[PDB]
């Protein structure tokens, strides 16, 4: 029920990565650590509904991180 | 009494999670950590009073949160 | 007459928080940490000097607070 | 003459608090911790010179604090 | 696959390196530490898609950045 | 010539610091901490570069500096 | 080539620091410690591609560094 037992099980999962700024990663989660940095394998980023960019693997780091929220 | 016995004491039941923007998540508290970092189930997230998103479940980090308020 | 004291003091009686923002909250201390995290209970967020909203318990993050007063 | 050296000096003394703001609180220092939190008795909140708000005791956080100066 | 290990793996490779706001370096990684500050070789700064600088090596903090892509 | 080397050198000295607020203070430093926070004294806070404030003994806060300059 | 190897090796050699607001400085590298602090002699501070400033030497807190090129 905690927040990384929660991320553990999203593994090889679809999840919605919202940032503090304003928009969105979604992409398929392939890793995670303690500081809920993560790893997605074919990711868009989103702002406003629209995907603006892909990447086929990105690491994004939890500082910058609102909430993750598997879809 | 303290921060952590007010939110374990809130498991399984309605809260309100104040971000800092006058920006906010509503939803049933499934799981939390030390570092406040909260996991909602059936999640709303609320912005000038009106619903502009909705999750199964969201993972949110303390690190934006303003304040919790069980509901 | 450390801030951890005039805190301790401050239990069950009313509190003034002050954010950052020309916001603040006003309530009874009920708990609070070694963080300053806090839990207010019959408590109000103001805003300009104006009730905006009222809350029955709630725990607010010390990051996010400017001071606190004991009323 | 260490920063905390300073401060022990100043107790029961006036001292002006410097918030990153241009805002800044008045009083007598009666406490503070290492993390340069700060209790303040009689204490004043001044912008540009002028009284905004008074209090009998108010905790001030360090985090948010720029500079302290003894008066 | 964990944010260090793709990190390390990226070694020698190019990388998309996203900083919070809205610039981003790119070039080959050949350095990095657990803060993820990295080191880029013939490195890019970009803005809004456009190269606006060159570097024979930089070494960019890992506390600014948003996100790392090996592309 | 390590950091805290030029500080401890600069003891007893006219220094400047730059805060990234788009001021700064100068004055004679009397004391510093491994957090890089100081202590002045005979300090004057200048903007634009114009004096706009004199303190007899200030200490300034690390977390809000740019840079320390030995005048 | 981790950071700190990089930072090592530049030591009296010219570097470029990158600032988060359009600023930077530039000059001799002759000291830094673990945070990524560094000294800098004969420095110049540069606005958007303008030298503003001349310091003969200068210590720069790493919290404020985006990234440092050697030249």
């Amino acid at each position: 029920e905690r927040p990384l037992d929660v991320i553990h099980r999203s593994l090889d999962k679809d999840v919605l990565v919202i940032l503090k700024k304003g928009f969105e990663f979604r992409g398929r989660l392939i890793g995670y650590d303690i500081h809920l940095n993560v790893v997605l394998a074919d990711a868009e980023m989103i702002q406003d509904g629209e995907v603006v960019k892909r990447y086929g693997k990105i690491v994004i780091r939890g500082d910058n991180v609102l909430a993750i929220s598997p879809t």
